[PDB]
C-alpha cells in the first residue's frame, strides 16, 4: 500500500488543550480509497526534520546542489497574525513537492505512517 | 492559437443565476494578449473529468504509474466558512501542473475552449 | 560560479498591513543564504513588479522577447490585475510560484547581483 496523492484541504481551529490549528489533508491511497487526516504544524515539522535525517543526500547535507526535499520554514517564523493562513499556503506547496519525489522517499514507511489515520 | 500562461488571480461573488464564487484566471495567449476569465469550481471540476476521459493514458486509466494529469479534489471536500479560500490554493497548484504537460494536452482544444472568453 | 554570496531559497511567508506612511500591504519573504542563514524581508508588490521588469530587461533571451518559445523567466501579473478587498491575499499564489521558479533558473540569473540585492535586508 502507498499514497497516490495528498491535497491540503484547509485548517480548523481547536481549543483543547488550548487554542491551536490543525491542517486537514486529503490522502488518496493506491486503491483510490480517500481519507482526511488532521495534523498540527509542529507535528509536520518534526516529520520533515526526520525525513531530512533519513535522506541526507536528498536533503542537501552532502552537496547542497543535489537537494530535492522541499524547504519548510521553522514554526518560529509564523509569528503573529494569519499564522494559520500563512502555514496553509506553505503546506500546500510542501505537499505537492513531497509527492513529486522519487518513490524511495515519497513511498517510504516514515511518510506512509505519518499520513495514516490515527486511532480514535 | 494557444496558451502560454495561466495565473490564478483570486475569487469573487457572482449573483447569476444566484450567489456563488467564481475563480479568476488571467490567460496569456500566443500573441501575449491577456484576458481574465471567470469559472466556478463545479465548472472546473467538470472540465477536469472530461479532460481525463479524453486522455485515458495520461489520466492513469490504463496504467496508474503513467499518470501526469494533476489531481483535483471533488467539490464535496470543500465546505465551511473558508471553502472559497481553500479551493484557491488547490487551483493554483492544479493549473501550474496543467500548463507544464505536453502539448497534446496543454494545447488540446478542450482546454483552449475552456479558458476562452465566453459570449456576453 | 557567481561568487561567495548567494540565495538558496526564498519562501513567501505571508503579508502584513502597514499604516505608515499610509495604508499598504508588504509581503514577507524568508530568504535562505549560502551559509544556510535565514532573514525575513518585507517588500510591497510594486517593488516586486519593478524588480521583475528590470530582470526581464537584463536577460532578453531568457525573457522570451527575442524568441517567445525560449522563455524561462516566470510570468508575473501587472499590479492593475489585483484590486478589491482581498487584493493582499490574492497576490500570494502568484508570488509563491514566482519565487520557486526564480530559484530554479540557471545561476547566471538566480544569483545575479540585482536579485541578490533586492532580497538583502535593507538598512534601518
Amino acid at each position: 500500500t502507498f499514497i497516490r496523492h495528498i491535497a491540503l484541504l484547509g485548517f480548523e481551529k481547536r481549543f483543547v488543550p488550548s487554542q491551536h490549528y490543525v491542517y486537514m489533508f486529503l490522502v488518496k491511497w493506491q486503491d483510490l480509497s480517500e481519507k482526511v487526516v488532521y495534523r498540527r504544524f509542529t507535528e509536520i515539522y518534526e516529520f520533515h526534520k526526520t525525513l531530512k535525517e533519513m535522506f541526507p543526500i536528498e536533503a542537501g547535507a552532502i552537496n547542497p546542489e543535489n537537494r530535492i526535499i522541499p524547504h519548510l520554514p521553522a514554526p518560529k517564523w509564523f509569528d503573529g497574525q494569519r499564522a494559520a493562513e500563512n502555514r496553509q499556503g506553505t503546506l500546500t506547496e510542501y505537499c505537492s513537492t513531497l509527492m513529486s519525489l522519487p518513490t524511495k522517499i515519497s513511498r517510504c514507511p516514515h511518510l506512509l505512517d505519518f499520513f495514516k489515520v490515527r486511532p480514535d
